[PDB]
């Protein structure tokens, strides 16, 4: 049943009472499990055939050095100052250079000299060369 | 939503007619996905807090050599013979040596250069060192 995962709905983020990323609750039962977000509001996500394209993330299972569980799509620093984002790629995790480099390192559980710093879809100020915004 | 799941349900593998392996199906709603298996069999999995200790295994997204999607404790061959387990660690998806080796490989989108030829579950008689049972 594993990772955990998280969404992150646009409507949601533009309205002020709503959180824009959700986190999951997974509830088993006899036939499987379900994870469980907070409703969906971008509605031209819903197909026909009923299948939804919500954006939705899985952890690493890795922890940073604040203890924060390293989810797909989070901007993290690491010991040297240098920002990565977090990408699933091939089987793997790995750590995306944004700067201008377009480079990929398989994420190194040295996970605990990584700092979340936020992630693409709420901090793309972190994304931008000069700093932030 | 992503990964593809499977289980493998050891009392369902006892039982002639039920099969032990679980393919998913994911059923997409307002406020997020189920994934669906088999009915559980192993009940001793059930704890008192409805948590179920189910034996569940993720998608890689990599196909094989005959376009089967490699999943989590596959066993696979590489071009030149060679043996692995598919193993989740540490943020990736590694090949695992076992015929004495312990070694570690990050598995290689080279996965055409694989092929599933079993699991550890159904098919143990494949880590066997002189061939299988």
């Amino acid at each position: 049943l594993i990772p955990k995962f998280r969404e992150f709905d646009r409507e949601r983020h533009r309205t002020d009472y709503q959180k824009g990323m959700s986190y999951a609750e997974q509830q088993d039962f006899d036939m499987g499990f379900t994870i469980w977000f907070d409703h969906i509001e971008d509605l031209d996500l819903i197909e026909k055939d009923g299948t939804i394209n919500r954006i939705v993330m899985m952890s690493t299972g890795l922890k940073d050095k604040n203890v924060k569980e390293i989810y797909e799509s989070d901007i993290v620093r690491n010991l040297y100052g240098e920002l990565y984002v977090v990408e699933w790629l091939d089987g793997s995790f790995v750590l995306t250079e944004f700067y201008n480099g377009g480079y990929d390192h398989y994420i190194i559980d040295s996970s605990t000299e990584y700092e979340v710093l936020g992630n693409i879809y709420e901090n793309p100020e972190l994304l931008e060369d000069d700093n932030h915004a």
